[PDB]
C-alpha cells in the first residue's frame, strides 16, 4: 500500500483531535470499538491530557486489512500557529474541520488558503456536531464564498432530527462539474455522460494535482457513517514510489522530547528502508534497527522494507530536526512551498529570582528545542534572553511544562526602547583645561548640531593631524556610543556630531586613555540642553483588515496612540497601511483584531529614530565603568 500524509485543521472545540481519535477507531477495531476517553494515548503529553487539548501537533498512523498511513493533528486557537504551520509543512492533505457553531471559524479559512498555494492535493471538510441547528443549506453557502473551492458534486444529506439519514446522490450535477474539467466530459454531457469509474479517475487525478477536491459528510458525535467516511479518505490518497524497490528517501519530521524519559524521534519514508548507517553532512547517524510505527504505541521494529512508510520511534541527540535523510529525493521534495509562519509579535521573557535562574537558563534551552521558531536571542540592556513565540499563549504553556521538567518561573512582558535619547535641538561645551584629573591639557570642543531626520549625522575630524587625537578620535567614537546610549537617560547615539584638537605632551602629563573618559564628561554637560530625545518609534505600522471593518479601525487608531495614512479598498478586503510611533506592538494588534473578531492580520518594521515625542517620565539605564573617566565625572559634576 502507501498511506498518505494528512494533517487535521480548523478552529477551536470543534472536534479536530476526537475526530482524529475517531479515525484511528473507526480504522481498525483489532482490540477497540470506541476506547474510552475524555482522553488516551494520542495526546499522552501531560496538561495536553490533564488540560484536554492538544497543545502538540499529534501524530498518528492507521492502517486495514488493504492500506495504511499516518497523521499530523494540528492544534485550534491561536498562539499555538507557529507548531500548527510546522505540521501543514509537511502534510499534502488537510481535512478541514467546522463543528455546528463552527459556522466557517477563522481559522477554517486560512487552512485551506495556504494549501491552495502550497500545492496540497486535495482538502477535505467535515462538518462536526451535526446536533442541532445542524442545516446543510448553510454549509454549501459558507463554504463557495470561502474555501472558494471549485464547484464539486452531492450529496450528503437527508431526513431530519432523530430521523436524519446519511445521503448524497448527484450524479447529474456531478456530471456538470466534471465536465468543466474536460472537453471531452462536456461534448458527452451535451450528447453523453459516460461511465462513473473513469469520472472517478478525472476528480482523484485533479485532487493529487491541487485543483479538484470533494467534500464528504456524515455526523460525527454519534459516529455513524464515521466508518465508511475512513475507507473513503484513505481510498483516494497514498503516494507513489515504493512500487519499485531500492533508495530510502525521507524528511527528518520534528517531534521534540521531553522531561519525564527524555524523548523520540519520527520520520517519513516515501519509498525507502530503516537500518544500516547513514550520512549528511560529515556525521554518523548509527542504529540497531528499523522502523515500524504501530497504531496503539510505538516501539522499535526488527525490520521494515523498500517503499516502506511509517515512524520511527527513536532518535535524539547527534542531530536535530528538520533534518534530511542524504540522499537522492530529498532535495526534490524541497520545491512545494514555504510559510514564513512570520510569527509577528513577541514579549519579553526575564529569568527571575537566584533561585529561578538556574533552571531558568536551562529552561530557555529547552524551550527553545522544543521549538522550531524558538528564536532565543539576547539584549544588550540586559543579560536576558527575551522569548519569540506569535504570543503568550505558547508562553503560558511554556511556563507550565517548565513548572514540572526543569522547574522554574519568570514575568512575560516585552521589554524597553533603548530609549536612544537622540533628540536634536542643539548644544556644545568643553573642553576642560585639567583637574581632577592632571593637565593634561587636551582643549577639546564638541559643536552638537541637532539637525533633520535621517541622517545619523555623527563626525568629525579635527584635527591638527599629526597621529594625535586620531586613534584620540578613535576613543572618540568609543565613550561616543558609550553614553551615547548608557548615560543620563541612557541613549543611543544618533543624530550629533563633534570637532576639536589640543594638545600639550612629549613627555607625560598622560594624553591617552584619558581622552577618552573626558569625552563622557562633555557629553554629559551638554545633557541639561540635550533634552533626552525619547527618539521616533511608528515604523509604518501597516493593518490589513476588511473594508467594513476600516473606518471605525480608522477612529480608534487616533485614541491608540497611532497615527492613520489613507487606506484604498482592495476588492472585497482593504489595506490601511500607516504609521505611528513604535508599538506597543501588544497595544496595536490588540485593538484591530477586537473589532474585527478575528478577521485581522498585519507586521512591518520600518526604522528611524526621529521621534522623542515622549516626553520623560523615566529614560535611564547603565551604565558602565572604568576608574579614570568615571572618577573623573563624578568630580566634575561637584
Ligand atoms: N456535540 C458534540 N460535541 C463534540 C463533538 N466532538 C467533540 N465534541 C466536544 O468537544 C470536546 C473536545 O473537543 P476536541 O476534539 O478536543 O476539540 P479540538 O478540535 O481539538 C479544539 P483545540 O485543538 O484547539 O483544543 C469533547 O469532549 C466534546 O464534548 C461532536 O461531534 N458533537
Amino acid at each position: 500500500k502507501i498511506i498518505n500524509i494528512g494533517v487535521l485543521a480548523h478552529v477551536d472545540a470543534g472536534k479536530t483531535t476526537l475526530t482524529e481519535s475517531l479515525l484511528y477507531n473507526s480504522g481498525a477495531i483489532t482490540e477497540l470499538g470506541s476506547v474510552d476517553k475524555g482522553t488516551t494515548r494520542t495526546d499522552n503529553t501531560l496538561l495536553e491530557r490533564q488540560r484536554g487539548i492538544t497543545i502538540q501537533t499529534g501524530i498518528t498512523s492507521f492502517q486495514w486489512e488493504n492500506t495504511k498511513v499516518n497523521i499530523i493533528d494540528t492544534p485550534g486557537h491561536m498562539d499555538f500557529l507557529a507548531e500548527v504551520y510546522r505540521s501543514l509543512s509537511v502534510l499534502d492533505g488537510a481535512i478541514l474541520l467546522i463543528s455546528a457553531k463552527d459556522g466557517v471559524q477563522a481559522q477554517t479559512r486560512i487552512l485551506f488558503h495556504a494549501l491552495r498555494k502550497m500545492g496540497i492535493p486535495t482538502i477535505f471538510f467535515i462538518n462536526k456536531i451535526d446536533q442541532n441547528g445542524i442545516d446543510l443549506s448553510t454549509v454549501y453557502q459558507d463554504i463557495k464564498e470561502k474555501l472558494s473551492a471549485e464547484i464539486v458534486i452531492k450529496q450528503k444529506v437527508e431526513l431530519y432530527p432523530n430521523v436524519c439519514v446519511t445521503n448524497f446522490t448527484e450524479s447529474e450535477q456531478w456530471d456538470t462539474v466534471i465536465e468543466g474539467n474536460d472537453d471531452l466530459l462536456e461534448k458527452y454531457m451535451s450528447g453523453k455522460s459516460l461511465e462513473a469509474l473513469e469520472l472517478e479517475q478525472e476528480e482523484s487525478i485533479r485532487f493529487q494535482n491541487c485543483s479538484l477536491f470533494p467534500l464528504y459528510h456524515g455526523s460525527a458525535k454519534s459516529n455513524i457513517g464515521i466508518d465508511n467516511l475512513i475507507e473513503v479518505i484513505t481510498n483516494k490518497f497514498y503516494s507513489s514510489t515504493h512500487r519499485g524497490p531500492s533508495e530510502l528517501c525521507g524528511n527528518v519530521f520534528k517531534i521534540e522530547y521531553t522531561k519525564k524519559r527524555q524523548r523520540l524521534a519520527y520520520i517519513r519514508l516515501y519509498s525507502g528502508v530503516l537500518h544500516l548507517r547513514d550520512s549528511v553532512r560529515v556525521s554518523e547517524k548509527e542504529k540497531i534497527k528499523v522502523t515500524e510505527m504501530y497504531t496503539s504505541i510505538n516501539g522499535e521494529l526488527c525490520k521494515i522494507d523498500r517503499a516502506y512508510s511509517g515512524e520511527i520511534v527513536i532518535l535524539q541527540n547527534e542531530f536535530l530536526k528538520l533534518n534530511s535523510v542524504l540522499g537522492d529525493t530529498k532535495l526534490l521534495p524541497q520545491r512545494k512551498k514555504i510559510e514564513n509562519p512570520h510569527p509577528l509579535l513577541q514579549t519579553t521573557v526575564e529569568p527571575s529570582k537566584p533561585e529561578q535562574r538556574e533552571m531558568l537558563l536551562d529552561a530557555l534551552l529547552e524551550i527553545s528545542d522544543s521549538d522550531p521558531l524558538l528564536r532565543y536571542y539576547v539584549d544588550s540592556t540586559t543579560h536576558e534572553i527575551i522569548l519569540s513565540f506569535l504570543g503568550k499563549v505558547q508562553m503560558e504553556v511554556i511556563s507550565a511544562l517548565l513548572q514540572e521538567k526543569y522547574h522554574v518561573e519568570i514575568e512575560l512582558k516585552e521589554p524597553t526602547v533603548i530609549y536612544m535619547e537622540r533628540p536634536l535641538k542643539n548644544a556644545e561645551y568643553t573642553i576642560h583645561i585639567e583637574v581632577p584629573p592632571n593637565p593634561f591639557w587636551a582643549s577639546i570642543g564638541l559643536s552638537v548640531s541637532p539637525l533633520p531626520l535621517g541622517s545619523g549625522m555623527q563626525y568629525e575630524s579635527s584635527v591638527s593631524l599629526g597621529y594625535l587625537n586620531q586613534s584620540f578620535q578613535n576613543a572618540v567614537m568609543e565613550g561616543i556610543r558609550y553614553g551615547c546610549e548608557q548615560g543620563l537617560y541612557g541613549w543611543n547615539v544618533t543624530d550629533c556630531k563633534i570637532c576639536f584638537k589640543y594638545g600639550l605632551y612629549y613627555s607625560p602629563v598622560s594624553t591617552p586613555a584619558d581622552f577618552r573618559m573626558l569625552a563622557p564628561i562633555v557629553l554629559e554637560q551638554v545633557l541639561k540642553k540635550a533634552g533626552t530625545e525619547l527618539l521616533e518609534p511608528y515604523l509604518s505600522f501597516k493593518i490589513y483588515a476588511p473594508q467594513e471593518y476600516l473606518s471605525r479601525a480608522y477612529n480608534d487608531a487616533p485614541k491608540y496612540c497611532a497615527n492613520i495614512v489613507d487606506t484604498q479598498l482592495k476588492n472585497n478586503e482593504v489595506i490601511l497601511s500607516g504609521e505611528i510611533p513604535a508599538r506597543c506592538i501588544q497595544e496595536y494588534r490588540s485593538d484591530l483584531t477586537f473589532f474585527t473578531n478575528g478577521r485581522s492580520v498585519c507586521l512591518t518594521e520600518l526604522k528611524g529614530y526621529h521621534v522623542t515625542t515622549g516626553e520623560p517620565v523615566c529614560q535611564p539605564r547603565r551604565p558602565n565603568s572604568r576608574i579614570d573617566k568615571v572618577r573623573y565625572m563624578f568630580n566634575k559634576i561637584t
